[PDB]
């Protein structure tokens, strides 16, 4: 039985093949057939290309030697061919499905050491692909090349498997040949669909016509964890991924940086430097007990200090729920520090200066009395998160009846939005500080209103996005209707059949909405 | 006696004053004298400008109201005026000198909430200035304005000082008036030199004609600390500051991320995202005991994984000593991941394939035997660092005589390059893992040579800088003479009267050299 799948890069995981550009250049320039392909393979295992593929020489050293075997521009031809080569999405998807089902996956490729001025494009491609596989074996790093028999024995050694346990996929029959002679299952890849039919048939796993997959998530132990002391007793923790303009993600109640797990790899891949916060009172961030430590004024001031200490003059701020509330106040009180602002679910409603704030919000009154909601929420963490984190149809949820979970099961079923593993991550995070810090975010209504009244004559004029979730019953889309009065250039997004837990309910659409808005309005 | 100094921003810490552009526009457009200055102050404490300065309205909301009081472009005039306004360097220098001598320093300014498309320029200015002061009091954040008496009582309250203990500096006599009526020492700032003469006279501290100050350093507790697991038993720690292209700083033996303390704020201010590493075996990074864990191949592989996990397709790599050696091998084996490479002191010398590496390097033989050098180096950490970290003339330093510190004092004097506090930072870092991990970097000579021989046919063709230190007797400038044979486009820098500890010996020149090279060759 098969337990490992091995894929080539050029012509298998990445298309169009760089090999196929030599033939196209010949046809475009009306040169003799196979002229450029011949110059490329000139000298066989003794030639310039074999030296390049073994890592003896770099791509820039090879360009003049290739120009020789040819005797326009080889650099220009290869630059265009490398730029045009993109990830073969259905092939990646099939590799992803096999790994998910327990297969050890690997990429085995004949490649070079790229020192071209434009090497970054390829570096980015390899980075995106590699994260999805157990191993990446590059000819130029191992000083071995396909079809030499040693690279295959090296592949089996790294895989810790016998040939009969390995499916090997390649677009070059000659490179496929030694794997077969060893006893491996082999697929000659010409067109993707037929290759996948062959793969599906031999593995007994459905790979073709499969349902739309969820975006890539985060493994906590694989992330870069950052820590910033904003004041003597206050430290802020964040997860960081990517390069480009800074995008600060702000979760709600009772959440985590992990609530953005589906957005982090997507936003970093779209060209942003993502900073996913543990908001004050949560996870690895500090959780002081005092109520006043959680008023909007102090939270926003600490987020400014967080930027100060990291050396960031600005960040784009994206918030959900209480994070969405924070983000509107960052835009109103610190516009110089906010590149752009986006809120998921939380509308921006100016404070009524002629009315106190306490005058679907029975939840907020139950949360007022210190200790009451903490007692109920901390009693059984697994139950708390399983009851809370549910889609619109999964509804398991007043104050009065004396509690949030009065007519709720002791052992709720697992929502379709989460796995048992993901629930347990939240359980482990909440074991450190409990619910006091998180609940204090609701305990500053009067302070928050007083502070908000100072902004009543202002408008939000920096780039802004409001994202509504059709089926959020706490933060209803209708509550955002008058926002344009205060944010005239406000851009919008809307997600149908989406509950309160936007990021995990509808991750694909959240990502589509944010990336499109970031690229048009945030740089 | 004075213990606090308060500075205005416009016309004091930043020049030319934004107020002085109204008069220049009037003269350029041949408009009636004081026309634009009059429209600006129209309505007094009831006017549009007072509302803007109190934070009732944002700059973008104020532009149309100002256009009104005027009845070209107000936005255009202010955009140019804000862009032109730069930090008043000698004034900042004097504020820096007073704080160093125990003064509580603060900025008190009449400013606005900037929501302009180009607000970043000012956000960057405020960030650079603020880090150097105890307090920043902005009119738009406190809803109070100079010359109203409450802002002055608020300033005294934040300062926790009585008026007679405060020197207050302002370019507007009317704004200076209430501080004087309270009993504060006041300086009307017209020209900088005269203002500083007045400041020097009243404080009794030399501020004018003072020696060239060292670049801004790092306070460890004020930095963002990052942590990346590169493999099960290996975690890498780094300090991170700034935005822009990633610049990875790699220290030598027996050093720390803190060895780059003078480069971190300078490089971040020049527009780079600095990642200052604790190299494997050092500080908060993991220190496994095994020798093989420290061969160049594994170290370079882990640095690639560090980039993978942070989502960085490339970084510019800058190394000193053993970090300089690592950085040349990153360029040779991973060019796709290296934006540009720079080495301080460490030359690039290709391996001799016909000769073993063991055949000024008596230090390296003494370091070979596990436990010997650890015993001597760990015996007294304060003595180890005080003896090592010295300028070219301070020389307190064979193997034979049986030791590194044979004819060295038990209590060495403090080098001019370091403070007692800085030595103690290194002492505290080294208390965690000792010298085993650091010394293992010298214990892979044969493995490193074997790995290096695979690169003998390659050239370094990506952007590269070699920086030589005249008085480094281990890594002598003459050892770098043939480097061009392998790095043809190699750029150079040279530092005279500089010992082995380049960064702390000559910080100003290191920064000048790196920034100039980064801006021309690294983006
Ligand atoms: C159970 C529950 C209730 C409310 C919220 N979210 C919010 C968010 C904001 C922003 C609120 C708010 O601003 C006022 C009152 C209640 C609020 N509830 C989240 C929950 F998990
Ligand atoms: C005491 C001492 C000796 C040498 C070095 N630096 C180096 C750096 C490299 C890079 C070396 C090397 O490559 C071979 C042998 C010795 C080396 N010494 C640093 C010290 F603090």
């Amino acid at each position: 039985t098969l337990r490992a799948a091995v894929f080539d890069l050029d012509g298998v995981l990445a298309l169009p093949a760089v090999f196929g550009v030599l033939g196209r250049t010949e046809e475009a320039l009306a040169l003799p057939r196979g002229l450029l392909n011949d110059a490329f393979q000139k000298g066989g295992p003794e030639g310039a290309t074999t030296r390049l593929m073994k890592g003896e020489i770099t791509l820039s050293q090879w360009i003049p030697l290739m120009e020789e075997n040819c005797r326009f521009s080889i650099k220009e031809i290869f630059d265009k061919a490398i730029s045009a080569r993109k990830i073969n999405r259905p092939m990646l998807q099939a590799a992803l499905m096999l790994r998910k089902k327990g297969f050890t996956t690997a990429i085995l490729t004949n490649t070079w050491l790229d020192d071209r001025a434009e090497r970054d494009g390829l570096a980015q491609l390899m980075c995106e692909l590699k994260m999805h596989f157990d191993f990446l074996i590059e000819s130029c790093q191992v000083g071995m090349v396909k079809p030499e028999p040693q690279i295959y024995k090296f592949l089996l050694d790294t895989l810790k498997a016998s040939p009969s346990e390995v499916v090997f996929l390649d677009d070059i029959g000659a490179n496929l040949k030694p794997a077969r002679d060893l006893g491996m299952v082999t697929i000659l890849v010409q067109d993707t669909d037929t290759a996948l039919k062959e793969l599906e048939k031999v593995t007994g796993i459905q790979l073709l016509n499969t349902p739309a997959p969820l975006p890539t998530s985060c493994n906590p132990s694989d992330m870069s964890h950052g820590y910033v002391t904003v004041k003597p007793r206050v430290r802020l923790h964040f997860v960081e991924l990517g390069s480009g303009p800074a995008v600060c993600l702000c979760h709600g109640f009772p959440e985590s940086w992990y609530s953005w797990r589906y957005q982090i790899p997507a936003l970093a891949q779209a060209g942003y430097r993502v900073l996913a916060m543990d908001m004050k009172g949560y996870g690895e961030s500090s959780a002081p007990p005092e109520i006043e430590e959680y008023c909007m004024e102090v939270l926003c001031k600490e987020m400014v200090t967080f930027l100060d200490k990291l050396g960031l003059s600005q960040a784009v701020f994206i918030g959900h729920d209480w994070g969405g509330m924070l983000v509107w106040y960052m835009a109103l009180f610190y516009p110089e520090r906010v590149r752009a602002v986006a809120s998921l679910n939380t509308p921006f409603i100016p404070a009524n200066p002629n009315m106190s704030p306490l005058e679907v919000f029975d939840y907020q009154l139950y949360f007022q009395e210190p200790g009451v909601a903490e007692a109920e929420l901390e009693q059984n963490l697994s139950r708390t998160f399983k009851s809370l984190f549910r889609a619109s149809d999964e509804s398991v949820l007043v104050c009065e009846a004396g509690g949030l979970f009065v007519n709720s099961p002791e052992e709720p079923s697992l929502s379709r939005m989460v796995t048992e593993e993901e629930i347990q991550f939240y359980v482990q995070q909440f074991k450190k500080s409990g619910f006091r810090g998180p609940l204090n975010w609701y305990r500053n209504m009067e302070r928050n209103w007083k502070w908000a009244c100072k902004s009543l004559g202002r408008k939000i004029l920096i780039p802004a996005l409001m994202v509504t979730a059709e089926k959020d019953f706490v933060l209803v889309p209708q509550m955002s209707q008058h926002m344009e009065d205060w944010i005239p250039h406000l851009k919008r997004g809307h997600i149908e059949d989406c509950g309160h837990w936007t990021q995990m309910d509808k991750p694909t659409e959240v990502n589509q909405i944010l990336i499109k808005w970031l690229d048009s309005d945030a740089r």
